[PDB]
Parts: structure tokens; C-alpha cells; sequence
């Protein structure tokens, strides 16, 4: 809800200092303290990084010993009614810590799981909390209420060390720009008109069903995450079973060819927002999925290359689409984090909004071709 925009706004004035990747979520907004390790899924497309999702256990308990300290300071004040507070740890007994403990190689109950999976492991060094308790509207955002954070991944094969350089490379376990963005998600695209359309009609209508519940959403995604175990995944009731009825045989087995653009997508979904999901089923329901799409994919171009702050200048209006506060490209926007107005410049282009606007464009471009 409201705790999305507030984190905009802390991270906007910072200007992504040291990579502060912002918390999603309220129920895992308190999951992210320090030495809090975190898992992230494979790799997807190279211009979204896939949400850090939480493991709910420390590290203490993943070394022999089961025992430091965070040094705090750093008053940042607030930033304009909302002072923040932060902890971090220094490097210096990171080294000592790990010179003083030794993995605990017998450990597998996870770490099995994790090295079948493939997955990455990450570790929190720095939080980002609040010495306040804020309510502003109304809401009741507690003390200690974590914003942001920062990661360092670990790999264990033989040996354990901290990465505060993070390789993109280098796993736990062992092209272009916008231009690049068109022809990936063109190749991808192409992969879709492939079955007969009656099939792909009725996955239109399930997905549509299924934006307007997250938890069907998370349901289908855990069905099919990272497992893809030989045997046929039991399908779910609701339309996310309607979608995986459409994605196998009278068998039930599943397919990768179709799969690949399916997780594709639920990546590009999984980075949108709540609001974002009700707007592209209204979108799908109402066949306006290529004004907006066409707008954004102008603005990307013009934006290039992303990460440097440029305002832009293309008016939504001229185009085709309807204006005005509440209208869908404004409400889309402000939801993927970008500043609109009323008169000119009608845009501020942020770096922030990097990842999640990609996966707007991808997600548009992906339901156009099936409509």
C-alpha cells in the first residue's frame, strides 16, 4: 500500500546510494535485519533483478559456533516529517569473524535443497530502520520498521567468503540496450502465436483472473518455480489451474518450450505491483493493452541509456490515451515510480524505476500479441 511510495521517496532523494535495494512487502519488511540471509531465484532476463526473497534464519547457527555487534550511528534524519536510522557492521570483524569460525560443513538440511535448486545465497550487511514510530496518511508503521538494505553473496562449495563485490558471474553453487529489450522480447514473443489461439484465448482470460489475486499468483509461481521435477506438477483450483490446464497434455506433463515464456512473464509480473496486476486485467478485459504499450516503449527509447536522469518529453495525450489524474498510464506510471504533472515537462525520469518499467514494457508487448 502506502509503505511502496514512502520507500520511493526515501530512496529517490538518495539516489540509489550503495545499492540500497528497497523492501517489496510489509509482511517481509521485518524479516530484513542484519545478518539476515536471503535467496534469489535464477537468473531471469538481463534487465530486471528478480526480487531477494527471505529464508527467515540467521547466520550464527550456519558456522560451527552459534553466537559482535552492529555499529550503529549514521543519523540520516528525515527526508521531506520521518526520521531514519540505520545500522551496518564494519569490514573489520567480517575478516575476524571469519578467520574465528569455520563452516559447518555438516549442514545440508538448506543447503541440499538450495545446491539442487541452484539458487544464490546472499547475506544482509547493512539495514535501513526508523528510531520512529510514523503513522501519516491512516496506517501504523511500527519502531524499527526496515526500509532498505544491502547484500554481500556467499558461495560454498569448500570454502566460505563474503562478495561486497557482487559478481554477477559467480554463483553460490556450481546482450544490448533498448534495442537489445525489442529484439529479446520480440524473440520471445514469436515463441507465443505457436499454439492455436482457442488455447491461448483461455490463457488470456486465466491470467487476467489470476492479476486480480496475488495469491494465485504465488501459488502457480511455487508450483513451477525452480523445480521442474520430472513429474507432471498437480494442477490448483482457480484460474491459475485454468492457466495450467492450458500448459500441459491429457497426461498433465508440462512442456519447457511453453514453459520458458510462462516463468518469462510471471518474473515480469512478480516485479509489478498489486494495482499494476488490476490495471493489465482491465486492460486485457477492455483490449486497451497498446496505448499504454506504445507509450512506454517511445519512452524507453527517448530514456536511453537508463540509470542517468533525463527528462523526457513524448505527451500521453497526443498519443491516444486519456489524461488526466486517475487515468491508467498515470496511475501505471506513478506505480512503476515515476513523477508526472500536469503541464510541461508532463515527466522526471528516474534510475530507480529501471528494472520494474522494463517488465511493464515486457508485459504489455507479451499481451498485445496474443490480443
Amino acid at each position: 500500500s502506502a509503505f511502496e511510495r514512502v520507500v520511493r521517496r526515501v530512496v529517490q532523494e538518495l539516489d540509489h546510494g550503495g545499492e540500497f535495494i528497497p523492501v517489496t512487502s510489509l509482511q517481509s519488511s521485518t524479516g530484513f535485519q542484519p545478518y539476515c540471509l536471503v535467496v534469489r531465484k535464477p537468473s531471469s532476463s538481463w534487465f530486471w533483478k528478480p526480487r531477494y526473497k527471505c529464508v527467515n534464519l540467521s547466520i550464527k547457527d550456519i558456522l560451527e559456533p552459534d553466537a559482535y555487534d552492529a555499529m550503529d550511528g549514521q543519523i540520516q534524519g528525515s527526508v521531506e516529517s520521518m526520521n531514519v536510522y540505520s545500522l551496518s557492521v564494519d569490514p573489520n570483524t567480517w575478516q575476524t569473524l571469519l578467520h574465528e569460525r569455520h563452516l559447518r560443513q555438516p549442514e545440508h538440511k538448506v543447503l541440499q535443497q538450495l545446491r539442487s535448486r541452484g539458487d544464490n545465497v546472499y547475506v544482509v550487511t547493512e539495514v535501513l530502520q526508523t528510531q520512529k514510530e510514523v503513522e501519516v496518511t491512516t496506517v501504523t508503521i511500527p519502531s524499527g520498521s526496515t526500509l532498505a538494505f544491502r547484500v554481500a553473496q556467499l558461495v560454498i562449495d569448500s570454502d566460505l567468503d563474503v562478495l561486497l563485490f557482487p559478481d554477477k558471474k559467480q554463483r553460490t553453487f556450481q546482450t544490448e540496450d533498448f534495442q537489445g529489450l525489442r529484439a529479446e522480447v520480440e524473440t520471445i514473443s514469436k515463441e507465443l502465436e505457436l499454439l492455436d489461439r482457442e488455447l491461448c484465448q483461455l490463457l488470456l482470460e486465466g491470467l487476467e483472473g489470476v492479476l486480480r489475486d496475488q495469491l494465485a499468483l504465488r501459488a502457480l509461481e511455487e508450483a513451477l518455480e525452480q523445480g521442474q521435477s520430472l513429474g507432471p506438477v498437480e494442477p490448483l483450483d482457480g484460474p491459475a489451474g485454468a492457466v495450467l490446464e492450458c500448459l500441459v497434455l491429457s497426461s498433465g506433463m508440462l512442456v519447457p518450450e511453453l514453459a520458458i515464456p510462462v516463468v518469462y512473464l510471471l518474473g515480469a509480473l512478480t516485479m509489478l505491483s498489486e494495482t499494476q496486476h488490476k490495471l493489465l486485467a482491465e486492460a486485457l478485459e477492455s483490449q486497451t493493452l497498446l496505448g499504454p504499450l506504445e507509450l512506454v516503449g517511445s519512452l524507453l527509447e527517448q530514456s536511453a541509456p537508463w540509470q542517468e536522469r533525463s527528462t523526457m518529453s513524448l505527451p500521453p495525450g497526443l498519443l491516444g490515451n486519456s489524461w488526466g489524474e486517475g487515468a491508467p498510464a498515470w496511475v501505471l506510471l506513478d506505480e512503476c515510480g515515476l513523477e508526472l504533472g500536469e503541464d510541461t515537462p508532463h515527466v522526471c525520469w528516474e534510475p530507480q524505476a529501471q528494472g520494474r518499467m522494463c517488465a511493464l514494457y515486457a508485459s504489455l508487448a507479451l499481451l498485445s500479441g496474443l490480443s
